[PDB]
Formats: structure tokens, C-alpha cells, sequence
């Protein structure tokens, strides 16, 4: 190969400063979108004295008499209690309740013996037990959420709780796709002498979409000179990031290759990958470039592992973009060459005693795209490693939504 | 406890009928979408007989000879060799070139040494070795996915390559939903006397919508049972499913529940799970009800467990709606209590050997919500099961995309 993927990787992203323009919405559009500011929260949490569970308020002394205490009223969710509450009396209270003024306790329901003169409390009462205290999970003023923070399920009802309707966010990474070639057809249309359906196009425009971006999708672009420069420039003036999905060349000398290297400082990298190895990267004048091999396998495991954590970061969003690997044993042979860092496609799962495995899909090879359909991870498969014998260790990183599960 | 999980899923799944109403789109928006329709190949892929690797094609008699053969002609990747084929040479061959008439094998130009005068084969040759057949990869007529297969970027593109430019997707799933409680709040709005914003109803939302659903969120319901029977008969009239998020009985008696056993044929569950517990589900004129528990970390897992699976049934998907689960060993100790299949958030990580281990995200407690995103998966632990020491084995489900996962 030559160049590794993480001196590539580290040398796009060292390069790249993370977008702060941003745009206020309400809750319920904000998924997956990357907080502008931090979330401080406005209240305490919980807001009141509450019940930890139905039973019912009770004061010390009361408790300690003995006799059996008349219920002398209720604490609902929706409603309080604000009556009198007299002595040698406990109050009725529902899990999540505001304790009455005065709540010493709450005893819950099964420690309490129904009587005829009151209910009776069977076990032992500590001062103070079963009341959720105002403010012991969040503080008012503090912060909750960092910007940075990708929004989701977990965290949007939280906002919510805290009285927020909306948030700042990182406005959405605007990126341009196209591709060129005369051999390419739009499927719908006859092929004609060994021409091709243009693949890759879509392929991005999908996983670009899945991951959040606004997508500004040229089409593709004749074999001329002038159409070429032409979709760079308006590709350039609205995006924030430009990917050729084929046909531009990643190396190879050409046309292409000129009107590139005049529009901006391009490098061609040959990565030590497999499949794959060309990619072309670099800087145009208002916007970052990347250009991707014609392989289809080869495009989009450069686009999953390259240009995906190059999104995540000018998105703002402070974590990565690329799931976590872990340590598998391979039920499979794999045939492996020293030299490149294969990412392979496997098939993750469970054997007998529920011990997680992997299976190879099959031929590797980048003359098919099945393998991703087939399978449900990449057997990562180190630079220097040869041949994998069936009971070997080996890294899986399993696909994310954009292969699905 | 009482019923498991495992039957309640049982008994809503077994009641529920796919949907079948159909739309066809072109590629680009069917990410998620459901195949309606077997997807049948309309032409070969390859549509010839190709080279496995770049070498020279051969037939066994001039290489049973034993002498070396000079290089006739050459096949490339779209441009074949045609005519003669001197009854004593060999052909150059490249990697996807069509393979010449005649053809018995294929050798890589790693097997054979140029002898100035002829090319000498290595290696024994095996007839038919490194020769691609035609229909060999996908074969008109042939059926390339199947009716229930959620489309993705594995998918998409494969079908653009065979020339089909639209596919008849399942209609999405249509979901009603509404929340009740005059003590319930919307963000923005003043906290007066123990109420509370409304937090569930925003979970469920974008549960929903990230599940590709089409939803008709009607708001908070006044309590009033006039106004919850028109929440009630509208929803049911414009949704597949109709999910309340909190406020109706879940087996409580009020004026929701007679509305609610008015309505339709609903069971109130006692599910053996933890957090929650109480689940209403049932059949309304012309959707399915399901009603959640109040508390936000009960109906979020009530939702992700049961209402998730119930939906990825009702969409045609013929795959699982959630994550697989893997034994792992922790590296906490776990408080659980027998009697229940505690569902319990934790953090999956991979320790010094590269190891895979759970710990805790911290208190269980359903008074919070932090958990959720504080950690990445489930400890699922057995309905039987007690206590759990660190080192124990524990089988864990992490997260999906609608928490981060």
C-alpha cells in the first residue's frame, strides 16, 4: 500500500475545523443533530418534594404513638394536598406526589395493615425515607448536555423536562456529490456498448442522507472540460464538502486530473487498504474535496472509513462517527496478504454457548457487492497479518445502520 | 411480575397482520422502506464468461505439451479478442476481460515465465480455473431479494446496477399518538402546582419517526371524557396504531379506562420486566392501542420492547426489530431482585486484552432518566437470576439508533 489509513485519517481531520454556524429548533426536529451550546438547566430536578411510591405521609411522632392513623386526605400527581392535616393522622400519597407540608416519611403501601380506626404501620419508619428531595439529580445552573453532544432519544425528553422547547444545533453539513464519465447510464435507460449503471452515486447519496447532510446531488457530468469545472464551481459555492463518487480521476493521469489540481491543492493518496487504496483529498476554495475510486466496493468502504469521521467532524459532533471494534474468534478460514489493513466482510454471531463468532460472507473479492448485504460486520484484519486459521482471534467492527442489521 | 415478556410479545405479534398496501418509489427514497415485491433480476451480471485475475487463457493441449506458448492476442476489461486463435499459443487476459471462445483456463501471469520465444506455465493447470461464467454472480430471471427485505445501502445500489429504477415499497406504518393529564405541561410554558412537562410524548415521537413511521402526534388530551373519546375515535381513524404515552390507564380505575373498554377489546398486562410493569394493548375498530405507563423510563422501555417489535411486524419487515444480544462478563456488581427480567442500562467496553465487559451506568432507579445516555446497551438479567458479581457472565443488548447506538 504505503500511506496507512490513520496517518490518511489523522492527516483530514487535522486539517478540518468543525462548522459553528447554527439555527434554533424545537425538540422534536433535533434528532441526530449536534448541540450549538451547552444545555444548562433552568431548575432544580426533581422540582418538589415527591413520594418514591404509593403509601402513605406520615410524621414521626404519629408513627411512634401506636394507634392506627385515619387517613385525613390525598396527594395525587395532578393534585397536592393543601388540607389540614391533623394530628395522629397520615395522608395519602401516590409514587411521584408532592409530600404534604410537614411529611416527615413515606411508608409504602405493603408495610401499612388496613384497620377499622385508621391504617396501621407494621414496620419500622426512618426519618426522612421514600422522599425524592427537590434537586438531587440536576441543580439549576448546571450543565447538563455539552455542545458538541449528538441528540437523541436520550437526551431530547430530558430537555424537555427541564421546560426547554428548543435548542441551538450546528447547522447540517451541506456536502455536493456527482460523477462523470460517458460510459455511465441512469438505470431506467438502455446500456449501450459496454457501458455501465451508474452505482456509487446513489450509494453515497443514501449513507449522506442516513448521516444528516443536506445532500446537493449534480448528477453525472459529461466527459468535457468545460461541463467538469463548471459542476466543481457551483459544487464548491454551495458546500462544504465535494465528493466525486467516479469517474474524476483519484491518480490516474487525465483531464480530470488537470482541472483538479487547478481548482484546488489536491494529494493522491494510495492508502495500504483493502479493498481499495486510491483516494483523492485536498482543499478547492470554499470547501473540502474527496474524491473516490470507480470500484463500487472500493468507494464505499473508502467513503464508510474515511469521509464518514471526516463528516462527524465538521458536523461539531465531539465523539466519533465509526462504531467500536471488539476481539472475535473466527469460525473461518481467511485468506489474508501482508501488506494492507484488509477490512473484510464477516458475519457476526452467536454459536452454542452463546459466544459470539465470525463467519467470512464469502469471495472478498471487489468484483461483487454482496458481501455487505451478506454480512453484518468487517473482520478488520491487521497490515501485517497472513493467512487467519479457524479458532484465531481477530477484530470485528460491526456495520452501523447505514448497512442496516 | 406475572406474565413474561416473552408471552406478552407472543400474543401481540400472534394478533397482528402485515400491512400489504404498496407504493413505488425510485431508489433514492427507499432507505428503511420494506420490498412489497420480489426484486428479479432482468438481465446477467456478468453477462459473460470473464477472467478471475490478470494472466493468459490457455486450453489444456498446448499446455499438455509442456512447451512455451507466445502470446496471440489479448482480452481487456471491455475490449475482447476475437478471430484466431493459432492452435499452439495462449492469450493475455485481464482481470473481468471476457475469456475467448475455446477457453479452458485461466492462468494468473504469476504461474508462467516469459521465455523469450513463448510463455512456459508453472504451475499444473485445472480446466475451468480463474474463468468466471456468466450468470455466475446474478442470473436473469433469478430472484435477487425477496418480499419483506428492508432496503438499505447494501442493498439500493445492487438494484440500481440492474438497471431498475423504482420498487414497490410497503406503505409506512401509520402511528396515532397523544398523552393525558391536566398536571402535564408543554415546554415553554409556566409549572404551576406539582405539574410536570410533558416528556413521554416527545420519546415516543422520535422513536417513531427514526422508525420511519408516519406520525400524528394529537397533543395533550384535556381531562374530559368527551374530549378523550375524539382523541380516541380520530386516531383510530387515521393510524394503523394508536399508542397513548401516558395519562390513560394501564390498569388503574378511572374514567379512561371505561372510555378505553368502550372503545375496544384492550387487556391490562402485568408484565414480569423491570423498569415498568403495566402495559394495555388491545384492538380498537380499525388499529391496534398499545398504552404506556407513566413513568418516562417505564414507557421508553415498554415502547423499545414490545411497541418496537409490534411495529417492525405491522411494516412488512420480515427481520427482527431489535438487536441481538452476547454474552459478556461484568465488571460491576449488579443489585437484581428474583421475579422479574430486569432490563438494567449499562456501559459496553473493551478492556486491556481488547476484551469486551459491562459496567454499570450507576443507580437503576426509574426516578431518572440520565441511564439512558450514560450508557450504550441492556444487561439483560434473568427473571430468576439474584445478585451479580463482578466477573460474572451477563447477557447484554446494545443499543439501537434511537439512543445513539
Amino acid at each position: 500500500g504505503l500511506m496507512s489509513l490513520d496517518t490518511a485519517l489523522n492527516e483530514m481531520l487535522s486539517r478540518v475545523t468543525p462548522l459553528t454556524a447554527q439555527e434554533t429548533l424545537p425538540l422534536v426536529q433535533c434528532f441526530g443533530r449536534i448541540l450549538a451550546s451547552d444545555v444548562v438547566s433552568p431548575l432544580d430536578v426533581p422540582g418538589f418534594d415527591n413520594s418514591a411510591m404509593d403509601g402513605y405521609a406520615v410524621r414521626l411522632a404519629d408513627i411512634a404513638s401506636g394507634q392506627p392513623l385515619p387517613v385525613a386526605g390525598k396527594s395525587f400527581a395532578g393534585q397536592p394536598y393543601h388540607g389540614e392535616w391533623p394530628a395522629g393522622t397520615c395522608i395519602r400519597i401516590m409514587w411521584g406526589a408532592p409530600v404534604p407540608e410537614g411529611c416527615e416519611a413515606v411508608v409504602m403501601q405493603e408495610q401499612t395493615e388496613q384497620m377499622d380506626n385508621g391504617v396501621r404501620f407494621t414496620a419500622e419508619v426512618r426519618s426522612g425515607q421514600n422522599i425524592r428531595r427537590r434537586g438531587e439529580d440536576i441543580s439549576a445552573g448546571a450543565v447538563v448536555f455539552p455542545a458538541g453532544t449528538r441528540l437523541t432519544t436520550a437526551e431530547l425528553p430530558v430537555i424537555a423536562s427541564l421546560g426547554i422547547a428548543e435548542v441551538p444545533v450546528i447547522r447540517k453539513v451541506r456536502v455536493a456529490l456527482f460523477s462523470t464519465g460517458d460510459e455511465l447510464q441512469l438505470p431506467g435507460q438502455p446500456l449501450g456498448d459496454g457501458q455501465i449503471y451508474d452505482t456509487n452515486r446513489l450509494a453515497v447519496h443514501l449513507m449522506l442522507e442516513q448521516l444528516g447532510c443536506e445532500v446537493i446531488n449534480l448528477g453525472i457530468i459529461r466527459d468535457d472540460p468545460h461541463a467538469l469545472r463548471a459542476a466543481f464551481i457551483e459544487a464548491d459555492s454551495q458546500a462544504d464538502v465535494v465528493i466525486s463518487s467516479g469517474g474524476v480521476s483519484v491518480g490516474e493521469a487525465d483531464y480530470t486530473k488537470t482541472i483538479l489540481e487547478e481548482l484546488g491543492e489536491i494529494a493522491f493518496w494510495k492508502l495500504a487498504i483493502k479493498p481499495g487504496k486510491p483516494f483523492a483529498f485536498g482543499k478547492l476554495s470554499n470547501s473540502w474535496f474527496c474524491g473516490l475510486p470507480g470500484n463500487p466496493v472500493s468507494a464505499t468502504l473508502t467513503f464508510y472509513q474515511l469521509v464518514q469521521p471526516l463528516l462527524a467532524k465538521l458536523s461539531g459532533n465531539t465523539a466519533s462517527g465509526l462504531p467500536a471494534r471488539q476481539r472475535v474468534r473466527t469460525a473461518s478460514r481467511l485468506k489474508k496478504t501482508p501488506g494492507r489493513l484488509d477490512f473484510q466482510r464477516g458475519v457476526l454471531q452467536r454459536n452454542a454457548d452463546g459466544e459470539l463468532e465470525v463467519t467470512t460472507t464469502g469471495h472478498q473479492g471487489s468484483h461483487i457487492f454482496s458481501s455487505f448485504s451478506l454480512g453484518n460486520c468487517f473482520i478488520v484484519l491487521e497490515r501485517d497479518r497472513g493467512n487467519v486459521e479457524v479458532g484465531e482471534w481477530v477484530e470485528v467492527e460491526p456495520f452501523n445502520a447505514l448497512f442496516g442489521g
